[PDB]
């Protein structure tokens, strides 16, 4: 599924991601935009052989299992394919764990380079929330 902007905002809010760990809803929508362009089925191979999955491009190196990243961890206890579903529950639940691990949203390189320090509220402007 490819989400619309306000559609994704509403889903993220309903699942309690808004203001989670101090990060306003706009930060999360901006991250999803530059990581996946809002596409739940997005995948990308990393130079080390791991793969990023889903709307928030969660890395099989640490967070999910895909059976082809030898030596990796599965900290959200999920098959990486669960992160590709039309329902974003698994991606949100896993994202709540990543952002809580000490580095905040700096875990998402696209967020740091393209969202951090910008007017992130712009990503939820206009939406009925
Ligand atoms: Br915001
Ligand atoms: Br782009
Ligand atoms: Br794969
Ligand atoms: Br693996
Ligand atoms: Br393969
Ligand atoms: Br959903
Ligand atoms: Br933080
Ligand atoms: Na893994």
């Amino acid at each position: 599924k490819v989400f619309g902007r306000c559609e994704l905002a509403a889903a993220m809010k309903r699942h309690g991601l808004d203001n989670y760990r101090g990060y306003s809803l706009g930060n999360w929508v901006c991250a999803a935009k530059f990581e996946s362009n809002f596409n739940t089925q997005a995948t990308n191979r990393n130079t080390d052989g791991s793969t990023d999955y889903g709307i928030l491009q969660i890395n099989s190196r640490w967070w999910c299992n895909d059976g082809r990243t030898p030596g990796s961890r599965n900290l959200c206890n999920i098959p990486c394919s669960a992160l590709l579903s039309s329902d974003i529950t698994a991606s949100v639940n896993c994202a709540k764990k990543i952002v809580s691990d000490g580095n905040g949203m700096n875990a998402w390189v696209a967020w740091r380079n393209r969202c951090k320090g910008t007017d992130v509220q712009a990503w939820i402007r206009g939406c009925r929330l």
